[PDB]
C-alpha cells in the first residue's frame, strides 16, 4: 500500500486534500485495462457520511467514482485500490496496491448565465461575488454544462495547437494570461483578460474561456479550489463532453450508474 507486464495504478484527489463538491474520485492507470469489471472490483471506496456511488471509465485507462449529486460538505473519503497482482485481462496485472484519504470542503458553484453576461459565484448557497464575464463569441462558443475546477496557475500560456489548431488559423490563438483556472481539458479557463473589460458584462468574445477582469480572475483563483462547479448555462454552444476529462457531471445518473465495463 502507497499513498497518493505490469500497469502502476495512480489516484485522485492526493492523501489529506480538501476538495470542491464535483470531485470524483479519479483511478488512472498507465496502460489500456482489458478488464474493467476487475479493476473496479479490486478499488474500494468508503465514505462518511456513507452515500451511494459508481464507476464509469472516461477512456481505456482512467476510470471515475462519484455520487448521484454533488457531494455532502465534510464528508470523509477513503479510496482503496487493491490492485497488486491482480489480473487486469491480456496478461496485464495491478503492480502495487494504492490508497488515498480526502475530504470535501465548501459547496461552491459558480454560474455563469449567457443571458446577463454574469458569472456568479455561490458559497453554501450565498452568492458573494458576481463577475461580469465575456464567453465564447458565436463562432467558437461556450459550451453549457457542468464543468469542474481542475489546476490553477498564476500565470501560463495557453496555446490553441494544444487542441488542434494551428496558432495561425483564424480561431488560433498563443495567449499569455493572469490568474488563470481551468475547467475543462478542452481548454475553458476563467482567466484575467484586462483586453476584455468593456466587453464583459456586454458581448461575447473569447475563444470559448470565460473572461473577467483582472481583480475577479485573482478572487477566483484565491477562493476556488479542485472540485468546486462552473455551471454554464443559456449559450449558443454545444453541451460539454461527459468524458472531457473534467465533464462527468454531464452524464445522467441512469447512465453513469449502469458504468461502461462491459
Amino acid at each position: 500500500t502507497l499513498n497518493a507486464h505490469l500497469t502502476m495504478p495512480y489516484v485522485m484527489p492526493g492523501d489529506g486534500e480538501v476538495v470542491g463538491v464535483g470531485e470524483p474520485v479519479a483511478i488512472r492507470f498507465d496502460e489500456n485495462i482489458a478488464d474493467r469489471g476487475a479493476a473496479e472490483k479490486a478499488i474500494k471506496i468508503t465514505t462518511n457520511p456513507p452515500v451511494e456511488g459508481a464507476f464509469y471509465w472516461l477512456n481505456n485507462r482512467e476510470v471515475r467514482w462519484r455520487p448521484e449529486h454533488f457531494w455532502k460538505p465534510g464528508t470523509a473519503v477513503d479510496v482503496a485500490v487493491n490492485t497488486y497482482g491482480v489480473d487486469l485481462g491480456e496478461g496485464m496485472f495491478g503492480e502495487d496496491n494504492v490508497q488515498t484519504h480526502f475530504t470535501i470542503g465548501d459547496e461552491v458553484i459558480a454560474t455563469a448565465d449567457d443571458n446577463t453576461k454574469i458569472l456568479t459565484v455561490r458559497v453554501n448557497g450565498e452568492v458573494v461575488k458576481s463577475m461580469p464575464t465575456s464567453m465564447g463569441k458565436d463562432s467558437t462558443p461556450t459550451a453549457n454544462g457542468i464543468y469542474i475546477v481542475g489546476s490553477r496557475y498564476k500565470h501560463i500560456i495557453m496555446d490553441s495547437s494544444t487542441y488542434g489548431v494551428p496558432v495561425n488559423s483564424p480561431n488560433g490563438y498563443r495567449t499569455d494570461v493572469d490568474w488563470a483556472t481551468q475547467i475543462s481539458y478542452s481548454g475553458v479557463f476563467v482567466h484575467s483578460a484586462p483586453w476584455s473589460v468593456g466587453a464583459q458584462g456586454h458581448t461575447n468574445t473569447s475563444h470559448g474561456c470565460l473572461n473577467v477582469s483582472p481583480s475577479n480572475a485573482q478572487w477566483f483563483y484565491d477562493h476556488v479550489k479542485r472540485g468546486d462547479i462552473v455551471e454554464v448555462v443559456n449559450t449558443v454552444g454545444g453541451t460539454l463532453p461527459g468524458i472531457d476529462g473534467l465533464g462527468d457531471w454531464n452524464i445522467p445518473w441512469d447512465q453513469w450508474r449502469a458504468g461502461n465495463a462491459k
